[PDB]
Formats: C-alpha cells, structure tokens, sequence
C-alpha cells in the first residue's frame, strides 16, 4: 500500500537530524499529518543508551537488552534513514551536507543533535572505563563491552577501601538529575561500613566543576545540598577533573576558580561524561555563546531562518534537559513544523515542564518536576525523605520503564497524556 519513500534523493521537505527525539518526532509527525510529506532522518550513531534507567541499569534492575536499543528503531520503517553525520548546515540555501558529501535540500530542519560526549576532555579516562577492571567508572557504557561486561554495577559494591570521588563536568552537560547516584550510594556505604566491608581510611568527596547541581531549579539544588550535608558528604565546587592517569591511580584536578590544579589518588571514580560544542553549528551561526541553539522558549522556532527548529538538549532553554521534557517538545515542533509547511501560525507553546526522578535512596526516589520558571507542581520533592509512597514510584520507574522505551521507539505508546 504506502511505500517507503527515497533516501536517494536532492530535497526533501522535513529534515530531522538525530534519532532519540529527532527520530520519535518523525514517527510522530507521520501520524500526525498521515504521511503527505517525505521526510528524510540522518543520525551519527548507531545505538541510543537510554540513560533515563540508568540507575536501575548500574542496580541491574533492568537487563542489558532493555537498557540498548538501535537508532533505527526510532525511526519508522516509511521514513528513509542513513547513519551519516551532517558535515555542515547552509541555512541561507536550505541545504544539508553530510560527511559522503551529497547536498540534501529541505524545506524544514530540526535539530536534536543534543550533546556529544567527549572523552577526550579527561585525558586517559576512556581507557579506564574500558579496562574491565579498573575502578573508573562514567555515565555510559562504550561499546566494546560485550552482553557479559557488568563492569558499571562494581562502581556501589566494590568500594571496600580508598578515596572515591564523584565528579560533575561543566555545564551544559548531559544528564543532570538522573545521573546522580550518590545518595544511593551513600546508603549502600553506609551499611558497609557498619558490618567492616567498606574501611574507615576511606573518604567521598563530589568535585563539582559547576557552582550548582540544577542551573534552573533553585528548589531542587537547595534540596539537595540541604539533603547532601542531612547525610555526611562532602563537596567541592568549581573543580573539575582534568586527566586520570591508569597506572598510580592519580586524578589531576583543577579549581578553575583560582586556576590552581590538584593531584589525588582515587580508588572509586565515577564521571557524568562531559560534553563538547559541534562547530558546524557555530559556522552556520545558529548556537548562542555555550554552543546551544538559539530558538524561542515557547515555540521552539529559531529566532533568525524561521524555518529551523531545535530540540531536546541542543536547544538552549531554560529548564532541566530531561527526557519527559522532549515529550512536551516533540508535541510543538510536531505542531509548528507543519503549521509551517502550511503557512498558517506556530500556535503551540513550550511550557518548559521537565521532570527527572532523583533517587534519594536506594529503593526511594522523588520525581524533580518544573516548569520554566523554576516553579514545581504538585510533585516537586514529595515525599523526599523515603517511605511507602516513594517505595512504589521507585518500582513503577526501575521495573516498568524499560520496558516501555520500545514501544516509544515503536509507536505503539505516545507521549504521556
Ligand atoms: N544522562 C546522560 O549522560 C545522557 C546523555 C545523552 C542523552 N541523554 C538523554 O537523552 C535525551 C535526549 O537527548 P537528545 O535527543 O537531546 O540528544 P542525544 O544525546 O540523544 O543524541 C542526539 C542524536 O543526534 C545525533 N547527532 C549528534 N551530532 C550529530 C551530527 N553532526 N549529525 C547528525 N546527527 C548527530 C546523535 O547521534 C543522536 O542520534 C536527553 O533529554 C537525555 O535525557 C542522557
């Protein structure tokens, strides 16, 4: 009946670049407009780890198989796909190059190139999150790791002895909320050091490169290090890791306050990998000073070129970069984007919600949910401090989300309403 459309073509009149949300959008654009357009998806990786279960991954909460799923996936089978990074964009032709060459016409472009993940930022860290020993631990698996390498789950378990430090890059970097795991932890060490497993000529430290955990929820980062000092930990701010080096187990800091660089032995390091501005976004003159794109905050059109749209985290807005908040985004870009093809107004609006549960123990969460303003609704840290209540939502996310990010993919499931 209806036929996959052609990837061998000049122009297209949708073109997505990214494949988590720039590829459940298609699948959502489709549907929402029953295919009259022939949209083209153009992804630079092969596999999209789903760090909202990150958590629940790094408890083994939830298999390898439910934590990796393919960026084809994403993308339906009608919508032509090719795993090809856009080498340069050219917004006064309206016009895409990829790394082969082919100039790709458009008639509408949305960005979801989110944040790439530079390694290289911390010298010799790749190569000790790899070593399927050593006790570097980050964010996310590389993809030498074969189904049998459960290496991230030891970073809780195996912290018998030493100093470990938990380390925050700066800003903007992927994964703000639902990336940190040191309350967990901290519980997890607390019984540790009650029955001897766990020294006490040992010492946690978070070196956090940023002044603040959440840049735009005050609430939150006053709960948290509020709740960060309740418990014992220690932090460090305007710090970030430098270089690690592999043999002597030697982390270099620097204080970029004072610009004045450290040198600590580690034996539990743990990473929220830091990310790295692409510059063909920066020769095309779209992102704005840290390397974000420069779209409005209700429509998420682009200030200049009216035609291109952004999304997710490559999309400079002021709220928490979480994954429900590109639910919300893909629902107005959906919008807009065809209203546009249509000539007719961008008549839905970002509200800026964003929610990310934070995992105050080690079955307990509290969902961090903000709309722009920083202002909470009727979720925002409930029932903080552990309980039933927190006990069930902890269960309803770590054994019952998983299983939901394939029908995402799918299409079978839609956004949350
Ligand atoms: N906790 C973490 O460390 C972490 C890291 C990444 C993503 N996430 C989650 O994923 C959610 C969605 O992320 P996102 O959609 O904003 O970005 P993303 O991290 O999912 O990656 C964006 C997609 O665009 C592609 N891309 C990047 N550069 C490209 C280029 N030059 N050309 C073509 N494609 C390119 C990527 O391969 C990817 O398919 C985020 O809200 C976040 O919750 C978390």
């Amino acid at each position: 009946k209806r036929k996959k459309t052609s990837g061998d073509l000049d122009n297209y009149d949708v073109l997505f670049v990214g494949a988590n949300l720039g590829g459940i959008c298609s699948n959502h654009f489709d549907k929402d407009t029953h295919g009259k357009y022939k949209c083209f998806v153009s992804f630079d990786q092969p596999i999209n780890q789903i760090y909202s279960v990150r958590i629940p991954y790094e408890q083994q909460r939830v298999r390898k198989s439910e934590y990796i799923h393919f960026s084809k996936k994403s993308i339906n089978q009608f919508t032509p796909s090719e795993m090809l990074a856009v080498k340069e964009i050219l917004p006064e032709q309206n016009a895409v190059v990829l790394s082969s060459g082919r100039r790709i016409g458009y008639n509408q472009l949305v960005l979801a190139t989110g944040l790439k993940h530079d390694f290289s930022q911390i010298k010799g860290f790749y190569e000790a999150l790899e070593h399927p020993e050593h006790p570097v631990y980050a964010n996310r698996d590389p993809e030498t790791w074969r189904s049998a390498q459960h290496k991230y789950s030891k970073y809780i378990s195996n912290f018998k002895s030493g100093d470990g430090y938990f380390c925050i890059p700066e800003y903007p970097y992927a994964g703000e909320v639902e990336c940190f795991n040191f309350f967990v932890s901290d519980e997890v060490w607390k019984w540790a050091q009650h029955h001897g497993a766990l020294s006490p000529k040992h010492t946690f430290t978070i070196v956090n490169a940023n002044e603040k955990f959440v840049h735009y929820c005050d609430s939150a980062d006053a709960f948290i290090k509020e709740r960060l000092e309740k418990r014992g930990i220690r932090v460090e701010y305007n710090t970030k890791l430098l270089e690690v080096h592999q043999d002597g187990q030697k982390a270099t800091f620097i204080n970029t306050k004072t610009g004045e660089k450290s040198v600590r032995d580690y034996n539990n390091l743990y990473s929220i990998v830091p990310s790295k501005r692409q510059e063909f976004l920066d020769k095309a003159g779209l992102t704005n000073g840290n390397g974000l794109l420069n779209v409005d905050h209700q429509t998420l059109q682009h200030k200049k070129y009216k035609n291109i749209f952004g999304l997710g985290d490559a999309a400079d807005l002021p709220t928490t970069k979480t994954f429900w908040a590109g639910w919300y985004q893909i629902a107005v870009v959906r919008n807009n984007v065809k209203r546009n093809l249509q000539g007719q107004t961008l008549n839905a609006h970002y509200d800026g919600f964003s929610k990310v549960p934070l995992f105050t123990g080690h079955q307990t969460l509290t969902y961090v949910a903000h709309s722009y303003g920083g202002v909470g609704n009727w979720q925002h840290l409930k029932h903080n401090n552990g309980g039933i209540l927190a006990w069930m939502r902890y269960r309803s996310w770590a054994k019952g989300m998983a299983k939901k990010f394939q029908d995402f993919y799918n299409g079978a499931r839609l956004g949350p309403p």
